């Protein structure tokens, strides 16, 4: 029983329901490694799939790639292969002034600024995650000793005009995203990303527990370029808070 | 110092900056005499307005009428005055099968069917609760012993066309609406209300803490009839939740 | 045959076919004993109901509370019941300069800031009055002697952010109604309320008669405040004009 | 001299003009203008024909405005830039109602907006209704001709074929946001369909404009009978007596 | 058999398969009689219909009036009479500074400003020609030895608020077209006009090919008054083209 | 220098690139690059595999741009800034029209903005079409290696399965924007579903640079046959060979 991008079985997965699923392929391995006995799976595209087990569980890993439409992808194959709770560990850039490089932030709803979510409810239906999911992402993010955030997060179609960025080829941005990175700062909006809005309606609305935790490596409100050093233990515990949130989802 | 419908002032409330908000005037004493020291503040419209102390800190109670708009109106009005975390308690009709009569449930993120979340933000933004007030909620629920979902409510700006019913005068449900019962049965929603998509859209793009809890009344998908014994039960249970769910954001 | 919220049956109403509708609970007595035989039904959150006789016909008063959502759901138990014919009596802001405190505006179409309407009609749909109902209410206003306006009206699902006041707790509006009031007063709409386009727009496509009649209490482009005197004047006359707009609706 | 773009008309041509009768059809627009006195051909250029026309001893236009939103759309605005504040529109209709006939008259109380030219004036939430004087004149001038009058409201869209529901033709299809549209606008109780009420009522109310439409009934998509030629021939006529005398009640 | 509006027989139209549409009916003679054998069929409202022939066979010119509803008519009954292709010869407002009058245009795409397009397709579907009917275009333009643009038009419902004109009645443009033009110049938008989105979205979604070629008369960027001759040789040049770009059309 | 957010290149390592290639897939990147002269090695990071070459003496880049409008947004994003202005999109397609057959060429004239990124850049309005020059080269360039070639309309989807009416899923369910699509786009004569051209396609056409999309069928939702690996092969290799082609017309 096979699908059709991941290049992986059901067997493969020797009885997984839960992956962590970050963006970048070249971040399975690692995710992978913090747990026992990693085993590569398959590598097509931008999907990198790994095996570990976790307490004696099996855990996959899987990246999604950049954007709602990769991220789709592998939720979905995963789920036919009998995946159904997804851990999104990522990055991303905050836009209020006392977020801080080296936070954490879970996502309590993302504002919908992407297209595939609409392929699986319409617009009215929050993009929400599992609350036990978000539950386990603040217990192992605090745990950590990090400083967490709880909160709204903007997940756009676009890295540029999407995150109203004007240091781009043409300097424009359509009318819709003019003066919209105040209009989420004064409505409390944290920080901007790009899969949340779609990985969280189409897990809610399908039976999926979705969730999502990042560290903050670019606040939106600073000029200054951050330290080295922060952004390396920001990565390294990025990922240790993720697979301690999938202990705590085992069951 | 006044505001325009409420007919209370900053001083009235005694420093108070929780509110609870039942939808019916005539549930306000009925919570406030769970607390201590209640006082009957004005009524005016469908607002009555009562305050009570809780573990000795100040405590309202304003009833909100029926929809968003007039729940706008109050939340807005209290906020005025002070008040910074508002606590829905109200009643529901279920349309999962799993769901009983006499259980609660915690909003995890509203369906926006209505209008007045509109005039906070976009159709984009998740109406979506704070996460101390739905994780105080969930515990206080479960503490008096009820039976618990979190989960996603549909908000209807109707109790008719918009929760699909057909026992009308017309008959009629326009096209947007025909087939939508099922359609938010298949996503996994939980119940049908008509206030927490503007309730938590408005307070979670104003810098106001908000959540909805409420007592299953009607089962959309069951032909027994609740008897009157357990709907009392229920609505009980309901107020003394909120009140502890209070507490607990007080502690 | 006792409907969901109103509290009262088909029976109780003495053959009414017409209904005199309120927003505020406290004035239907008030209207009511315009008229002969007032007979108090019931009274139920924000649904006020009397029964009364004007030229010898039983005429309903019933409250419909704040917004779209309560009314709608007045107006469906009341047609359940037979009522077919719906008057609307209200205060309301003008924002055009030319309308003074104490003139009255019937309402000849409403622009849609609602929710509501949308669970009747999409919104290419007009929110318009029945011509008879508008034409009786022109008749009796212009007969007491008020200066009288016939035209659009702006029905929002708030009385802040969609009347653009910024004088709130936030003092932000959304970009939607950023510039609206600018916008309406150069289309030449006379005022703002919060009903008209929920009652017009679900009677007009129900097959029932609606109309909507109003006293301005303020005028958002006037810097005077008006006096106690002519406020008290002004509700006086709207309910007096109401009565007599219902007798040129008997048959 | 003060010109516009497309009518080749001038402020001064219209001697003092305020109010506009604008058919669809150029070919009407002398049938109008010989109902009144002294009608003089100004201008035809495209689907613009122009005559003014003296009633009760005060200048009116008569303007034809071609089918759809977007030529009624310039008629109406370079009318206005020379002086004209009220226009009647008479026409043609199909009912959709099984109780209006073949004959009858409708007087439209507000437009379902399916068209495109009305959000180039108000946001769609704005609603597609008439002057309340005009739509006053219209109920008595068409009741006072003998014809049986319906006030209400008038489906207004931009295309005569999908936008009216019709499956006879080229394609034979619907496209989705139609499909299933004559039955919901029957059960609203909407009276007929037309292509321009829903653009020129918005442009109107919108910006201090007074406007009204009213049709005579040429077929009714409920009835499989065929109309006579003789109650089409007596239906035209009387319409155009109906409008003049709406005009006759707007200027006094 | 017969039309609706047209006038018109399939016997009239003698085999033809290929109609030249213009807008005004007073050019359509002038069409025709480029071609040999030019015969007049009929003239009702805004539609005059001649035959004519081309290289031996037969083709129609008709005229459209203003619009997309009216074009909308000719173009679904000269289908219904056997007409597959339609070439659209008008003018147009360039408004890039680099067009100049009398250079020509073919529109390889419209922004549907329009509403008759979505009575035949979403919005979300391209307004775009058949390639053979645009390849066809090109070549007759340039081989005229005009300049010639390939690239987007701007297709309003109307002339003045949806062109951004404000020197209007009342010098007011709706919030939709506030700053449109500047947006569509930034977007490289060449033109405006007022049918193309509605001929093309109906043509390329029922089966139908599809072009629009257009002589440049005015552009909304330069102070330059172009002088009759340029006016009269452009209009001119525009017919010869179209007719070419039909000859290349017929098999 | 300066070196972009994601794509790990300079303008100097472009060599005066001004025309990039962008399949999907990174692993076809070298595949595309070795049909050209000096293909060398830019970078890889995520789903961005960077190659440079030479066509008759000038520069091109090859890049990949992962699934989907959001991860192409970028790549198109940054490759303008180093100075690119012509974008050549070559991929795989399933085809949703009887007459189309697997091993079969598209060229998109104008894309379904099934889409989300599509409306960072302009709104639905604007049509998702080509520039005129690429589809041109594209179409000839097609012809010329042989294959059956197809112009026409593309459904662009940021989904793989609902956005292109797929059942066989875990879900079983498509929401109801999408229920009925497939045969709403096929009765409008659409050739073809993909994930990217209503993104790249919009963008180009509002920014000032020049795109165009060709795919070679690889599968046609309506034939039950299955494609054989041979065909399958074939058709990957005289596409990308059809691209490159097209390159050498653009540059002429
Ligand atoms: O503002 C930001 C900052 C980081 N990310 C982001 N937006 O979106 C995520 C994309 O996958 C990718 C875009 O670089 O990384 C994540
Ligand atoms: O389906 C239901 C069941 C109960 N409620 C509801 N919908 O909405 C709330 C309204 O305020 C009011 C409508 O009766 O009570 C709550
Ligand atoms: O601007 C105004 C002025 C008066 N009203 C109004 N808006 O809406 C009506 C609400 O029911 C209620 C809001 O106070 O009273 C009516
Ligand atoms: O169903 C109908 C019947 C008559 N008309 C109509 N729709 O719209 C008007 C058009 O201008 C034109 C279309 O034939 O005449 C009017
Ligand atoms: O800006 C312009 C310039 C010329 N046209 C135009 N817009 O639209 C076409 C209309 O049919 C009519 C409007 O005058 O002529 C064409
Ligand atoms: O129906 C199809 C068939 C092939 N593609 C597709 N849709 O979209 C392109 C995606 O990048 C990716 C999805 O497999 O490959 C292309
Ligand atoms: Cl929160
Ligand atoms: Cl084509
Ligand atoms: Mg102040
Ligand atoms: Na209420
Ligand atoms: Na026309
Ligand atoms: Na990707």
């Amino acid at each position: 029983k096979t699908v059709f991008h991941l290049g992986v079985t059901e067997a493969d997965l020797n009885g997984a329901t839960l992956a962590i699923i970050p963006g970048d392929p070249a971040r399975v391995q690692k995710i992978a490694e913090l747990m026992d006995n990693p085993v590569f799976l398959a590598s097509h595209r931008e999907y990198t799939v790994y095996r570990a087990e976790l307490d004696g569980q099996s855990v996959v890993v899987c990246s999604t790639g950049i954007g709602g439409p990769s991220t789709s992808i592998a939720v979905e194959e995963l789920a036919q292969l009998g995946v159904r709770t997804f851990l999104r560990v990522g990055t991303t850039g905050a836009i209020q002034p006392h977020v801080n490089v080296g936070d954490m932030i879970v996502t309590t709803g993302s504002v919908r600024l992407d297209g595939a979510s609409l392929h699986f409810a319409p617009m009215e239906f929050p993009a929400v995650p599992d609350f036990d999911v978000a539950t386990a992402m603040k217990a192992a993010a605090q745990e950590s000793g990090a400083t967490v955030h709880m909160g709204v997060t903007a997940s756009s179609d676009t890295f540029y005009p999407g995150q109203e960025r004007y240091d781009t080829f043409t300097g424009r941005v359509v009318r819709r995203f003019q003066g919209s990175m105040k209009e989420w700062q004064d409505m409390g909006v944290l920080n901007f990303e790009m899969e949340s809005a779609t990985l969280l309606t189409m897990c809610a609305s399908s039976g999926l527990k979705a969730g999502c935790v990042a560290g903050v490596i670019i606040n939106r409100t600073q000029k200054e370029i951050p330290d080295h050093a922060t952004l390396k233990e920001t990565e390294a515990r990025s990922i240790k808070v993720v697979v301690e949130a999938a202990r705590k989802m085992l069951k």
